[PDB]
């Protein structure tokens, strides 16, 4: 299938060269699989999801997301138009506030959530979560993304936006999970996008265009950004029977596009991730 006048981001990830603008992918499109999304929440309303969205759980007095960061990421897992897996059913877990803030505690309760939640879905062809979140270190939330991941789910976190090594932050640091750093669209390293021997690969982070709250769109930038591309593509791949949860992310690396991307300090991965389609 093919999607032209894409966003440039889709574009990137089913080409081996920078600007194009068609999005080639497999028409299964991530059917059978599930993506939590752990955020500011999801407005499951929206056409663009074609009823594929809800919220299964909220840690506030409502589950509406009254910010826009939330439903913009999901939008770029699965929405129809701005997704990397348009078939995918999502999952909405609210632990930021409309204000994008949350609490350790609270983030770590979401994140053991999704682990004991997912045992109650049908997700026949796998099971992800996407964080599109993060702060300075800490040992109990690293661990409880390392508990979630070791439970059978594909997790996948942001690198942190602070253009640092991104070791000082969480969960970016927690080896076992795949930590996501972002790129612009002429294949350099986003200038805010965090570095380090933890990233495992890289992500279109610059200018993404996506689902907004009222039932909008817009444009915004972060490692944020890139993250659920990476979480939609693993869910793709899970359901064309590729790989697996465990091992999803270390065959996103091994089938990466290699050397392509600018301004990489040494010590930091130069892998862009890739869906490899052949028509
Ligand atoms: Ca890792």
């Amino acid at each position: 299938a093919a999607q032209t006048n894409a966003p440039w981001g889709l574009a990137r990830i089913s080409s081996t060269s920078p600007g194009t603008s068609t999005y080639y992918y497999d028409e299964s499109a991530g059917q059978g699989s599930c993506v939590y999304v752990i955020d500011t929440g999801i407005e499951a309303s929206h056409p663009e999801f074609e009823g594929r969205a809800q919220m299964v759980k909220t840690y506030y007095y409502s589950s509406r997301d009254g910010n826009g960061h939330g439903t913009h990421c999901a939008g770029t897992v699965g929405s129809r138009t701005y997704g990397v897996a348009k078939k995918t059913q999502l999952f909405g877990v609210k632990v930021l506030d409309d204000n994008g803030s949350g609490q350790y505690s609270t983030i770590i309760a979401g994140m053991d959530f999704v682990a004991s939640d997912k045992n109650n879905r049908n997700c026949p062809k796998g099971v992800v979560a996407s964080l599109s979140l993060g702060g300075g270190y800490s040992s109990s939330v690293n661990s409880a993304a390392a508990r979630l991941q070791s439970s059978g789910v594909m997790v996948a976190v942001a690198a942190g936006n602070n253009n640092a090594d991104a070791r000082n932050y969480s969960p970016a640091s927690e080896p076992s999970v795949c930590t996501v750093g972002a790129s612009d669209r002429y294949d350099r390293r986003s200038s805010f996008s965090n570095y380090g021997s933890v990233l495992d690969i890289f992500g279109p982070g610059t200018d993404i265009l996506s689902t907004w709250i009222g039932g909008s769109t817009r444009s915004i930038s972060g490692t944020s950004m890139a993250t659920p591309h990476v979480a939609g593509l693993a869910a793709y791949l899970m359901t064309l029977g590729k790989t697996t949860a465990a091992s999803a992310c270390r065959y996103i690396a091994d089938t990466a596009n290699k050397g392509d991307l600018s301004n990489i300090p040494f010590g930091t991965v130069n892998l862009l991730a890739y869906n490899n389609y052949q028509a």
